[PDB]
């Protein structure tokens, strides 16, 4: 059945996804599309938050991949993830 | 005692007041000053939303006077205004 469109959280989206660590890939990547992914995303997944920060991930290796390349996004609080030592979680690094 | 900077807000501000409705006023008047304003009225004011709307409404007082037109924002949910029998509230019509 056709669900209301969620645009009653357009601005958390908007906010989230336009952040200053995405700064050097405005003009490598449109943001329409990934912010309409982002809508049905808030509302079709109520509680925790692993499904919208689903989406800005593929905006960042969207940007990587054209070439820019972003900043740091993930705090404590926001999707953070976890890896052995000190190593350090980042983006825009190379493998080797 | 300083409070934090209520930055946790800026979405909210930002898409709330540059809305479809002021859109020939973005040229006339700043934004930085006012959005600025109501990162402290949005976290000051908690629950009804008595101090937020009264900035954009200062907004567009300064939108009309410099010479511009906004359009209507006031929904039947933000902050509405009623007057006796079928009088319309509207901004940027003539007093005469």
């Amino acid at each position: 059945v056709a669900p209301a469109s969620c645009s009653e959280h357009r601005a958390e989206c908007e906010r989230l996804l336009t952040a200053e660590a995405f700064a050097d890939c405005q003009d490598l990547v449109p943001l329409e599309p990934y912010l309409r992914a982002c809508q049905q995303d808030r509302c079709r997944c109520p509680g925790g938050d692993t499904c919208v920060c689903s989406t800005v991930a593929e905006f960042s290796r969207q940007c990587s991949h054209a070439g820019g390349r972003p900043g740091n996004w993930r705090t404590a609080t926001l999707c953070p993830k976890t890896c052995p030592g000190n190593l350090v979680y980042l983006e825009s690094g190379s493998p080797c």
